[PDB]
């Protein structure tokens, strides 16, 4: 049969019905791979970079369970593919680093757990930068390419580092893909490849077994080209994680934090709704996402460094697109209103009078710069040592200037010198990382953290008595040569463009939110996303808001690069 652009239920009545089996679905999959994503091929997308040899075996499974008339469930048989920073077990796990390239997975991440628990098939790994410390930067095994337009980046150049999931997922490489965000490694794929993403809030969704980057900001992200196909995906791996270790929020005692069985309804797939669910509902557009803002980047000195702070260049395709989305909500009964965001606004101090995270007070400076190096280097340390592979099981064994080595020919990092940056965690290393729970810092931090959300978001939501927050989730796509052209890196590099629109404050505040496709710009043929923000621990509303939205028209289309085979 064929598999392009094909949803999981459609799949599963293929299952059922003896239409195909899943040894069939995964060699369909493993053809287009061949076909588009290989090297040597004309479009050569590179976004699988690491295969599963036993997919095939596991597949043979799935069919005798069905045979034998029991499938495990509504997943038994589908076929997926994980990020690099995910555990599979028996398979390397380099999150993208030379120096971890040769690194076996000794057990599964939780969401692999889940998943193979349920008959789930992963087909391999994808394409992402080094330590998932970057954007489009190239790691061990290069970066992917966009399905859409060969001129313009799979995912924006500086936060970006799911660029194969993005890539592999628009492309029906497999029925769905993981990834992962720490700023906006997950929204920013999905927005230049049409998909669907969902940005748990903390400790949803168990993050244990997966490579961290940040540990207060790091969070799971299933990607999907539907909604519906999202919901499937997490009915099946949302639930509590006995095991806490390596997973920050679920650690820690100072801040409350749900259980996943608590936050979950009873069925994802029951969030799926038409437009009668945006019907009397608020939604705010923050004017700095809509070329609406000139007070943005007007204080002395704006930002906390890059291009943060400093007003947003919308593409004027983009805003076309945003014109009709709100048409679209504004005919479902919905209001939209256009509004400050003081969530990004007082992070970043770009105007007069507001404060930067940095001289607020409300988190500290001391906890800022331990939450960078000493948490994080507990982070890596605590992974290999959980991991155990018995010829990598420590930070301080590992080859420093081989975690994130500059590409040669390229134009520098604009974050600074991140191969020197890395190397220092290893220096750490042998000077003794003090756990996470003796970091001195930290429960002020934590604590911090919430209080910025309660105050910035949650009782500003109140007041204003909005539903949720949406605006398109980047402002332009940079250039595919960003890396060596400096007019393209110019542009690659820019406020709204380098990182999903919200920057840091997002993931840092635990935000959550919900992506789909806004359409497609009309002048370079590369899609945008829609993403919708809210409270915390209020996923379920914005899952159900983003169905609603996607079901008042078909703004997807198949890649022009990828297009079904024969």
């Amino acid at each position: 049969i064929e598999v392009t652009e094909v949803s999981i239920a459609e799949l599963r009545d293929a299952l059922e019905s003896g239409r195909t089996t899943a040894v069939e679905l995964v060699q369909a999959y493993l053809a287009r791979i061949d076909a588009y994503d290989a090297p040597g091929t004309p479009t050569a997308l590179n976004a699988v970079v690491v295969r599963n040899p036993d997919a095939l075996a596991e597949a043979q499974a799935s069919d005798a369970r069905r045979a034998r008339g029991e499938p495990l469930g509504p997943l038994d048989g589908i076929p997926y593919t994980a990020k690099d920073s995910y555990l599979v077990k028996g398979l390397t796990a380099a999150s993208g680093s030379p120096a971890f390239k040769d690194l076996v997975a000794q057990r599964d991440a939780f969401t692999v757990e889940r998943l193979r628990a349920a008959g789930a098939i992963c087909l391999g790994k994808t394409n992402m930068p080094p330590m998932a410390n970057g954007g489009m930067q190239r790691g061990v095994y290069g970066r992917a390419e966009s399905p859409y337009n060969a001129a313009y980046l799979t995912a924006p150049f500086a936060s970006g580092s799911s660029n194969g999931a993005g890539t592999a997922t628009a492309a029906s490489f497999a029925a769905f893909g993981l990834a992962e965000e720490t700023w906006s490694s997950g929204r920013g794929p999905a927005s230049n490849n049409g998909l669907c993403a969902y940005t748990p809030s903390r400790g949803v969704i168990s993050v244990r077994g997966n490579w961290p980057l940040t540990p207060t900001m790091d969070v799971v992200v299933p990607y999907a080209r539907s909604m519906a196909d999202l919901l499937e995906i997490l009915d099946v791996v949302v639930a509590d994680d006995p095991d806490t270790r390596g997973d920050l929020w679920r650690m820690q005692p100072w801040v409350p934090i749900p259980k996943a069985s608590e936050v979950r309804p009873a069925s994802y797939p029951a969030l799926a709704a038409g437009a009668e669910a945006l019907a009397g509902k608020r939604f705010g557009v923050p004017r700095m996402f809509i070329n609406a803002d000139p007070d943005a980047g007007t204080s002395e000195s704006p930002g906390i460094g890059g291009p943060t702070g400093q007003r947003i260049h919308t593409r004027p395709s983009v805003i076309a697109l945003w014109e009709q989305a709100r048409k679209a909500l504004e005919a479902a009964g919905a209001e939209v209103i256009e509004v400050d965001f003081p969530l990004v606004s007082n992070c970043e101090g770009d105007r007069p009078g507001a404060p930067t995270v940095f001289n607020r007070g409300l988190v500290s400076k001391e906890f800022l710069h331990d939450e960078l190096w000493e948490l994080s280097a507990w982070g890596f340390d605590d992974f290999l040592r959980a991991n155990g592979d018995p010829k990598l099981n420590r930070l301080a064994d590992v080859d420093g200037p081989q975690i994130f080595p500059h590409d040669p020919g390229t134009l520098p990092n604009r974050e600074g010198d991140l191969a020197a940056g890395m190397d220092e965690y290893v220096r750490m290393a042998e000077r003794g990382i003090k756990p996470w729970d003796r970091i001195a810092t930290l429960p002020d931090g934590l604590r911090g953290l919430e209080e910025t959300r309660r105050i910035d978001l949650e009782e500003w939501m109140r007041r204003l008595r909005l539903d949720a927050v949406l605006f398109p989730t980047v402002a332009d796509v940079g250039p595919a040569d960003a890396d060596v052209n400096p007019a393209s890196a110019d542009i690659a590099w820019s406020n709204g463009v380098w990182v999903a629109n919200g920057n840091l404050a997002i993931r840092h505040l635990g935000v959550p939110t919900v992506t789909v496709p806004m359409g497609v710009m009309a002048d370079i043929g590369m899609p945008v996303g829609l993403t919708f923000a809210g409270r915390a621990y209020d996923d379920s509303a914005l899952l159900r808001f983003a169905a609603a939205f996607e079901s008042t028209g078909s703004r997807r289309i198949v890649p022009p690069r990828t297009p079904p085979l024969a």
